[PDB]
């Protein structure tokens, strides 16, 4: 349904377990973008790597608290997370998209609340995953994925997972 976890990839990635592709990404990104609409608020959170091509856009009801208490916390739905290459758009254009997006991830269904600050799962989610750790999406897509087959993991390939109707193959 609209609450399962849906995901996206190229089929560049294919034969790809999720855990491998993600751990990859994050060392790719390493350890332009912002909110749309923004400032410090938006349906999308957009970051560029400044050490490679990659970037992320997180979708959903994203809040960040800048100087206030909590400070530095990433808070609200986090909805989506899209992996690929070059940051395109903003707000003016209609939105952030990806020159070339690799894997997404919709539905993910998750909700953190201001009071947790930067110990909220959506901070540990985007924060890991922009630092070189995707831990804690991989986590959370782990259990989305049992919630659907108990079979599945973040083990499975990409293809494994279009065969149990979660994941579908875009062009390379």
């Amino acid at each position: 349904g609209s609450m399962s976890i849906s995901i996206s990839y190229s089929t560049t990635y294919s034969g790809w377990t999720v855990a491998d592709y993600l751990a990859d990404w994050s060392a790719y990104f390493g350890d332009t973008g912002g909110f749309n609409p923004g400032p410090f608020d938006g349906s999308q959170y957009a970051l560029q790597s400044t050490a490679s091509d990659a970037a992320f856009i997180a979708g959903g009801d994203l809040h960040y608290t800048l100087f206030s208490n909590p400070s530095h916390t990433l808070w609200g739905k986090l909805d989506s997370i899209a992996l690929g290459d070059t940051l395109t758009g903003g707000a003016s254009s209609g939105g952030y998209a990806l020159d070339s997006q690799e894997v997404s991830f919709s539905n993910l269904g998750l909700d953190s609340p201001i009071a947790q600050g930067r110990d909220g799962t959506v901070h540990k989610v985007v924060y890991g995953l922009m630092s070189g750790d995707s831990s804690a999406l991989q986590g959370q897509i782990d259990a989305l994925l049992k919630a659907v087959d108990p079979s599945l993991s973040i083990n499975s390939t990409f293809d494994q997972l279009a065969a149990a109707g979660v994941a579908h193959a875009t062009p390379a």
